[PDB]
């Protein structure tokens, strides 16, 4: 029953015959589903008449090229998910579809919570993330737009994004999906080798029993268990932090008060 | 029987009061209207059922401060002509409204006619117009956009701007309108003094006489008529050429063959 479109063309097609009064609700992914995507969608199966879900591993926002290669690709897979779910339609087009000339004209972020803590860590990737969320706000022209929660400062900028554009899109955000550890469900740690869940289990141990009064403290408690910390920074009484385990890059953002909450 | 909306809500009100069998035509200026944007107007009624224009001197995209304090303003003078002219909405925003958090979010072209020409001489100019474009078409939201030959470079953009964000918009490109000595038409004409016409004026009567064959020369001749010539090339088939006379900046583009004809 669910419609598979494979380029923009069949898309605008199937777009076109939706009437004015159908609730849409839009999930943006770039595959490789997990409970997380999967909190999304049935979120938007529950105010939404028709639910579009999109699959397109966004080359622009990768500020690392060994980081695009090696990105998780399961699709037929997620095919399955989908269909599971009663997705209506799955919208997973090619590079060429979203960019017919490259990328020529990009969306610029020049605002101080881009040049900060991923900004700062990944010059170029919200240039590219933003520019693709432009692109398919504008294909799929959406009632609603659902977002994880563990992306927070994409959230925002994104949330500035239809506001600017004057998009006529409601944003919902949803609360990140986490492992009994602590852990955010993320598809890269699909790369995770087996000691590799053991060092993470670690740090969400120690960050569930710390208080974050001393942040120096706490980064060495962290890289003693193996892993690199790449920043750590309270935030309006929200911790943001990033590290490495392995050649696996894992971020995470939670409240001051809860932590890594269930 | 014209309606001003100089914000956004009230111009959503009567936006979405209208049918989608109505052809819509959108013709976006910054004021100061002359015989150049009359006659995109003219086309616009003469294509659409209704016809949207907006004024807003866009700040973002002016590289010159100077500049941007004396463009003209005419606002009265403007709402008589386009009354005059039957034009069923006019969109006069402010500031806030066009960026009511600042200038945040900006489309940044990373293309090569945006390195050549206005774009080098202008920098963050193309970016500004280009921002201000996007949400003006997320506004209005056309079946036709009618822009002037002259920013040649800026209809190029343009369309590749409607080609790259999926904006079923079709634009429709229109002739430059000239004085009799062959001088574009310019809002920034109106701060030229009387000899700062009478030199624009011998500019023309040296451009319609060469053959573009030496550039070289050309540029002395040019500048011995009192203006300071910024930059003159041959792209392709068309000649581009800005030049200033005082603190009045000009851009003209045009067939090699044909010259400012
Ligand atoms: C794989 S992410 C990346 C999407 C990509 N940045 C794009 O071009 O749109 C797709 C969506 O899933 C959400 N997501 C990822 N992990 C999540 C989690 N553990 N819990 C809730 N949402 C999650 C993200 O917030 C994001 O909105
Ligand atoms: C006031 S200009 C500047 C518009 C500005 N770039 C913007 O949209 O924010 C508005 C329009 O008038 C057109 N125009 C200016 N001079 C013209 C001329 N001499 N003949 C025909 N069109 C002209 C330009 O092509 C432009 O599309």
């Amino acid at each position: 029953a669910m419609i598979i479109a494979d380029n923009i063309k069949q898309f605008h097609s199937i777009r076109n015959s939706l009437i004015k009064q159908q609730k849409i609700g839009f999930v943006p992914t770039m595959g490789a589903l997990h409970n997380g995507h999967i909190s999304l969608i049935k979120k938007a199966k529950s105010e939404n008449d028709v639910v579009i879900v999109s699959i397109f591993v966004n080359p622009t926002q990768f500020n690392n090229p060994n980081d695009y290669q090696t990105y998780p690709n399961q699709l037929q897979q997620d095919i399955q998910i989908l269909a599971s779910l009663d997705v209506d339609v799955l919208f997973n087009p090619s590079e060429k579809d979203i960019y017919p000339d490259g990328n020529l004209l990009r969306i610029e972020p020049k605002l101080e919570i881009a040049n900060i803590l991923e900004g700062k860590s990944r010059p170029g990737h919200f240039s590219g993330m933003l520019t693709v969320v432009l692109k398919l706000l504008q294909i799929t022209k959406p009632n609603n737009l659902y977002l994880g929660e563990k992306d927070y400062q994409q959230v925002m900028l994104i949330k500035q994004l239809v506001k600017d554009f004057f998009i006529n899109t409601k944003i919902i955000v949803c609360p990140t999906q986490r492992q009994p550890s602590g852990l955010p469900l993320s598809s890269r740690n699909k790369n995770l080798t087996s000691t590799d869940i053991e060092i993470a289990n670690k740090i969400y141990e120690i960050l569930r029993q710390d208080d974050f009064s001393n942040l120096e403290e706490l980064t060495n408690k962290i890289n003693s268990t193996g892993a690199k910390l790449q920043y750590i920074q309270k935030l309006n009484n929200r911790i943001f932090l990033a590290f490495y385990i392995g050649k696996v890059r894992l971020i995470d953002n939670f409240l001051k008060e809860t932590g890594p909450s269930c």
